[PDB]
This record gives structure tokens, sequence and C-alpha cells, in this order.
């Protein structure tokens, strides 16, 4: 669909509101605490607007939502949205400095925050000056004393579909760059891949690992499926927990897992993976980084059911290249999706030669305009029409598109560009692998050259055999420039809330060591 078939004043509220009165009493979202309808939804997040109205908040103002997957985030954001408010959905694993940092840029007013995040706020308090209210969820306002006096019933506000209704703080190399989305964004990512691509319907029940502050995560187990009358499933608890991921799927049966490749990887190193329940699974869908081949196969072969992997980015609040149900290249990121227009360009803007190299240019009406308070930043990534979303990508001769890395993760080696993902992508078709990063690190020589840094399966410790086997398996799988200089294996990889690895923080530890 287009922009024009939206209204001219559109709220993202009708993401929710688009279900009501006729699917009033279908619960709408899962929770191990809770479990709410469509009507209920609607009634708390009533409350909620009305509620903030009460602490002065008004249209354009941005409201901070810092708490875990639960019914209070999802009722407290489509509160925030219908009163023409912008909602932060904000990283729950982060530093007090850094939610200084967010509050302060955003100029909130209002905070709604768990109690376990509490202290995290409560220390720097005097250094938000335009913070005033804090609700608590869980000397303050409570969340549920808050909401209670207020009636049920509220009007949307009269928010252009251009109008911002939410932004979201995505970490940086830094800090985080604050990107703003328009109400349009919402119902058009939903329709665009939601519905033509991945083909969520009514009866479907998403389940994300991804947070609620993870776009990913909003838009495929929140916005998604509430725009075609599907429930979701919200977890709480940590991701780290695998089993307790596969736990929430036999218990809450939803049919479509979201996931990123390393979630997948620890799922499949559980040495009871196949004791959980995963037969209401009709689809998977991964995103965040690179899903390998040997990953895809792995899920397929015990599980039966296919993972539709997919990139996107948070300035096009979604995906914008994906695989289909009907079609998919397993370790690519598939087809361009209908509505979105792709380009490969060099390092000066001209369109590259099919099969090479280039960076991405991505043609949206989901993208955002330019960031918060990035002036610089903005016109360096969203060049008019087109969008830079800093990938290296490569398309097949059968017209796939493969990721070959961030393009401050491609290392030069020999004047020849080496592709992290695909050297990391053999590396973890080695058995004893769980996961693995690959880095430029100088030879002493100051020759940069690949250096791995390999996870292995749980109580697997090295050997002189396994040295040998991920040695000769590169040797017979890549060419030698792009072989790993260096293996070394590690129990932990440096990695964000969203499920990436940070390989400019490997890249600076291996640089510091080189120099030892
Ligand atoms: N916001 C999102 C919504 C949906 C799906 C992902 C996201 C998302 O992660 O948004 P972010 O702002 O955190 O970062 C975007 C960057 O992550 C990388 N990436 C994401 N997905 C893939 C993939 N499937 N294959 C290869 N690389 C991928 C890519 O470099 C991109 O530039």
């Amino acid at each position: 669909m287009k922009a024009s078939d939206l209204p001219l004043y559109y709220n993202a509220v009708d993401i929710l509101e688009r279900n009501l009165p006729v699917r009033a009493n279908k619960t709408a979202l899962f929770t191990p605490d809770r479990e709410m309808t469509f009507r209920q939804v609607s009634n708390e997040a009533n409350q909620v607007g009305n509620a903030l109205k009460g602490l002065g908040v008004r249209f354009g103002e941005c409201v901070g939502l810092l708490t875990l997957d639960s019914a209070e985030w999802v009722t407290s954001f489509f509160g925030i949205v219908k009163l023409g408010a912008i909602a932060v959905g904000i990283n729950t694993l982060l530093k007090p400095p850094e939610y200084e940092y967010i509050l302060r840029d955003c100029r909130a007013r209002v905070l709604i925050v768990h109690q376990e995040f509490l202290p995290l706020i409560e220390s720097i308090r005097g250094n938000l000056p335009m913070l005033e209210h804090i609700v608590v969820i869980g000397g303050y306002l409570s969340f549920n004393d808050w909401i209670r006096p207020q009636p049920t019933t509220l009007e949307a506000a009269q928010s252009h579909r251009e109008d911002i209704c939410s932004l979201n703080y995505s970490s940086g190399t830094g800090g985080p760059k604050g990107i703003p989305h328009a109400h349009k964004d919402y119902p058009l990512t939903a329709q665009l891949w939601g519905v033509n691509v991945l083909g969520l319907r009514e009866s479907d029940r998403t389940f994300a690992l991804a947070k609620l502050f993870f776009t990913f995560g909003t838009g495929g187990n929140l916005i998604f499926p509430w725009y075609v009358g599907a429930s979701c499933v919200l977890f709480p608890g940590a991701a780290r927990v695998a089993s307790n991921v596969l736990s929430t799927i036999s218990r809450f049966k939803p049919t479509i897992f979201y996931n990123a490749p390393t979630g997948y990887a620890a799922a499949l190193a559980l040495k009871d993976f196949s004791q959980h329940d995963l037969s209401s699974l009709r689809l998977c869908v991964s995103a965040s980084e690179a899903l390998p081949a040997a990953l895809w196969y792995a899920w397929k072969e015990a599980t039966g059911v296919d993972i539709i992997d997919g990139i996107g980015c948070t300035e096009n609040f979604h995906i914008f290249i994906s695989n289909r149900p009907g079609d998919i290249r397993p370790g690519s990121s598939g087809k361009p999706v209908e509505g979105y227009e792709l380009k490969l360009v060099d390092d000066e803007g001209k369109t590259v030669p099919a099969g090479e190299i280039g960076n991405v240019l991505l043609r949206s009406e989901t993208a955002a305009l330019s960031y918060w308070h990035n002036f610089e930043k903005s016109r360096q990534t969203f060049q008019g029409e087109w969008l830079a979303t800093g990938d290296k990508y490569f398309v097949d001769a059968d017209g796939y598109y493969w990721h070959a890395g961030r393009s401050d993760d491609m290392l030069k080696v020999g004047g020849i560009w080496v592709s992290p993902v695909e050297v990391e992508s053999t590396l973890i078709q080695h058995p004893a692998v769980q996961e693995c990063a690959v880095i430029g690190c100088p030879d002493q020589s100051r020759l940069i050259k690949p250096k791995a840094f390999i996870i292995l399966k749980p109580e697997q410790i090295p050997s002189e055999a396994l040295i040998r086997q991920i040695t000769d398996h590169c040797t017979e799988k890549m060419a030698a420039y792009k072989r790993p200089r260096w293996i070394e294996f590690v129990t932990e990889l440096p990695k964000t809330a969203t499920g990436k690895i940070q390989r400019f923080k490997l890249r600076s530890a291996a640089k510091l060591a080189a120099a030892l």
C-alpha cells in the first residue's frame, strides 16, 4: 500500500482500534502474569491517555517507557500514541548515564518505569530538570492507582499521519541516535511486510524474543499481529535463558516465532531442545543479524519449521528485504519487498555491476525523515528518497541478496575485501561451534588478517584436533585470504540487547592487545 491510501489525519492507535468492537472479547496479549482482550487493552490505554492528561502531557511531547515486555508496556504505548504524545521505548539493559542522556534528549516530563529499574533512574533524578512525574509499575505514582480513577473512554488526537508518534534510541558505535517514526509507518510496515510477505492472519499468534523497545519486536510481536486481529505473547524474563523461551512456546502455543541467529543457536545448543513442544509454530522469523545457512537447516531439521530471514532497521521501522514462505534461500536476506525499492552503489554513489559488493540504498515511505538531535548524521544517512543503512550487500545470479556485513565490519586483506559474515557462516558449519565473530587484526607486520572469536557448544573445551578440524574446514570452504589467521576460543561475546555482536569492541580489544 501507499501513504496516500491512508487518511491525511491518522493515528496509530487504529492498529489496536481497527479490531474494535468485533474482536472485543478475543484475548489480545498473553503474559505469564496477565491476559487481556482487545477491549481490556483499549480501556486501559484510554485510562493511561486520560491519566497522562492529568500530568499535563500534550500532543508532540515525549513520554518515557522503560519496563519489561508486559501488558503495562502495551497499554502505556497505545495510551501515549492515542493522546498524540511521543512514546519513547527505552532499552531495558542500560546504564544510569545512558538513561540520563535519553531522558534529557527527549525532554521527557513523565516516565513510566518498572520498579526494578527505579533505582537506576533515582540516581540520575537531579540531572533531569524536565522530568516531573515518575509512574512506577510493580513517593511515586503506582501504575494501577494512577489509572484507576480515569475513565475508559478517550478521543484520539487529531494527528497528521506524518506526525511523530514514537522515538526509538538505537544503540550506536556513540552514543545512541534517536529515531522518530510517524503514525503512517505503523500500518504501512504492517501491510508491506507483515501481511504481504510474512502472511500474518487473524488466526495467528506471535511470540518474539525481541523486546518491545526493539522495532523488530515492536512490529512483529504487537503492531503487525494486531493489525490483522492476531494475538501476541510477551516474555518479561531474561532472554538469555533459552529453555524458558521454548517453554513459553509450549505453554502459550504461538504460531509465529521471532528471534535472532544468536538466539536460534543458543536454543539448538540445548541438549534437550526437542523436549519442548514447538508444534504450534507454522513459521519462524530471524533478523538483527544474518542467519547462517547452517542454522536454517539445523532448525529445519529439528523442528520442520522454515525460518524467514529478513533485514530491517530502526530507521525503516522494519524489514525491507525478506524471504518468503514460498521462496527461501538459506543464508540470504531473500528478495526485495514490494513497496520498497533497493539500490547497490559504490563508495562514490554509482550502481555497482551485478554480483559485486555495494552499499545499500533503501527507498521507503516508512523510513524516518531524520534523526533526533543528530543534524550531521541525518544528512549522512537520509539521502533524499534513498536511505543508507550502512550495509554491504551483493546479489545472486538468481536475484538473492547476501549480507556481506556492516560497512565497518568489512576487513581488507591484501587489498581484497573480506566479508566477516561469509567467514562466520563457514565457521558455524562445524558442529562444535555455537556462534562466532570475525574481525580484522594487524599481524605484527601490521597487515590486517582475519581473527575468529569462537564460542563452543556447552561443556566443550578446545583441543589440538578441534583447532585442526576448524582450520582444515576453512581451507576447504574459503579462499586463502579469507581464512582466519588466528582462532581464539571464548566463552562469551560482546552483545547488544538486540541480539547483535559488538564487533567494534572486539576490534578495539584486539588492537589494544596487539600493541602489547
Ligand atoms: N529494527 C529492525 C526491524 C526488523 C528487523 C531488524 C531490525 C534491526 O536490527 O534494526 P537495528 O536498528 O537494530 O539495526 C539494523 C542493522 O542490523 C543489521 N541487520 C538487521 N537484520 C538483518 C538481517 N536479517 N541480515 C543481516 N543484517 C541484518 C543490518 O546491518 C542493519 O543495518
